[PDB]
């Protein structure tokens, strides 16, 4: 069990932990005490009917949602909706190998997570502490979008609404490829000591590494060109770097990132359904709206798209943000407005 | 001077080496004894006005232009035209790190060298060796491209016909930083030794890891999600990293790579008009082709078209490759023949 200033409530904000007891996961391992991260903003109402919830992403928690997409001005209202977001298995905030009590899967040690195993932990989750069997909606981010997929395909008639932004249900070879890139530069530390590490900070140039691997691929070519983080107050290029992007992946675990970059490089809905695909958006049930990034360079529109068009009565509406994938932390001025309108609508119907 | 049977006649095929002297480089740095590599097909005749010129790219010789490119079925036609590639300083083949004779400049000492030192170390082997002063046509792809854009920016009356392909005029923020993330991964490796490692052996890991790097961003997202790789007769995703692209960068000299990265990151033509592009390409009388890959995911057709607009009586002809970047290796069936019939065209007017 280590200690990171960055996996506190002081920095990501208010949030509280439950158990939910023995999960015996999916790739064989089992954690014994599994306990889960959530914050919540909103009243349930008396039939518990206005639920929404929110799956976090990769190196993130429930704090962007928070301080970028909830509130009254919002599609995500606070005033009208129950609005709890779930904190990822091993995301640093819920059961990780970096804070576990558990020795026999601390650190290195901690077992392979799945996107299913997530969404079943919430399910139970849900319906231990607030005793909530159906959501009005379900939102998420890049893995938010696939346990949002997963959600809406393992518990058909438990979601109404659903809205998978930057995100696809099943995961492309390239995908793969991209994230194995980002794994291999942080292993490549040597002080990162096979996951036996004693600080995070010992892995600093690996997480450095990655940080550049996301300005490369995390936003757009016309993101540079255009010089899109001025509207940020950032001086130049290698600042957006050395003065944002560094800091903050050099605040993260090691372990935490390997671990939920190994439930990424896994999203497969059609798990459920022997590999079809389009059997398996079938049983989708939920109103759905696929919202990709229009710049996004490892989850693109045709990607999205393709998927979209396997999912009965869903629309497709493209976020067009110059930001890319990275557009997620609301960097461009037309992003939330855009986000807003959309689920607005969907949540109308 | 270090032995890598990667970089010999034998691999690379047959090719001559000629010296052009002292060469006093634009970043300040010399280089006392420059020999360069060189390879040639055709026959020059009575005028010397059939003399096409390639320029090689990054990590990479004449070997692909003899081996895919050049032939008398193809518009690059040595029957007609004495064809000649001029390997790029410190590619491996010419004057490198891992090959000079020069202490002084040897491996880590290595001097800095732009892509304007290039063309004319080019045009002085031309003259030296030839007596050409004129060139029919330049054709290069990506370094290559560039090459072909300082060619017909600096010396604007010696060509007559360019075809810039898959490359910029000027290099853009993003690629800079991508060609960035490769150098690290290559200086992370402690067998790397700051330069000075005494094989190329000994810099595995990181010229694995570069190898992952570019078929992250050296393809396309379709590329992958097609499994494009099959038609080249390789059984897995896996294996055509494991198996094709690991073992060929493994294969190549770390500061030759290291070499070349540096003098792509700081290509720039619009030096010769204190930085207005537009006034640097207008400078253009040869007759060009920019012509961009559909896929191409560091160098973008919108990135080249915009160049292609500065160009006085240049046109605009789009590569069709679902293979992106990496399309210049002739993966795809109907590569080549998009091609020649460009170039063909190119070299009718």
């Amino acid at each position: 069990m280590l200690d990171n200033s960055f996996y506190t409530a002081e920095v990501q904000g208010p949030y509280e932990t439950a158990s939910i007891g023995r999960l015996e996961l999916e790739e064989g391992g089992v954690i014994e005490d599994c306990w889960l991260a959530y914050a919540t903003a909103g009243t349930l109402n008396e039939d518990k009917s206005n639920a929404i919830l929110i799956p976090t992403w990769y190196s993130g928690t429930h704090q962007t949602w928070f301080q970028q997409y909830i509130g009254t001005d919002h599609a995500l209202d606070p005033s009208k909706y129950f609005i709890i977001s779930i904190n990822q298995i091993g995301n640093g905030l819920s059961v990780s190998p970096a804070n576990t009590a558990d020795d026999s899967i601390s650190m290195s040690k901690f077992p392979n997570v799945r996107i299913g195993d997530d969404v079943v932990a919430q399910d139970r989750l849900l319906r231990q502490e607030f005793g909530i069997t159906e959501l009005f909606a379900v939102v998420g981010g890049s893995m938010g979008a696939q346990q949002t997929y997963e959600w809406i395909v393992r518990f058909p008639d438990q979601v109404h609404r659903a809205a998978p932004i930057a995100g696809t249900a099943k995961n492309t070879p390239h995908d793969f490829i991209f994230t194995q890139t980002l794994n291999e530069t942080v292993e490549a530390d040597p002080g990162f000591n096979g996951g036996e590490y004693s600080s995070h900070e010992e892995v600093a140039d690996g997480l450095r590494r990655q940080s550049h691997l996301w300005a490369a691929m995390g936003f757009s070519t016309e993101f540079w060109k255009q010089e899109a983080w001025r509207r940020l107050g950032l001086e130049s290029k290698e600042s957006v770097l050395a003065d944002f992007l560094d800091p903050l992946f050099m605040s993260m675990d090691p372990n935490t990132l390997l671990n939920n970059a190994w439930k990424w490089q896994h999203g497969d809905v059609s798990r459920h359904t022997g590999g079809d695909l389009a059997a398996a958006l079938g049983r989708v049930k939920a109103k759905t709206f696929v919202m990709p990034i229009s710049e996004d360079m490892f989850f693109p529109v045709r990607d999205c798209a393709a998927e979209q068009a396997l999912i009965p009565g869903s629309e497709l509406r493209v976020i067009e943000d110059i930001a890319g994938h990275l557009g997620l932390f609301n960097v461009s001025e037309n992003y939330i407005p855009q986000i807003d309108k959309n689920l607005k609508e969907l949540f109308e119907s």
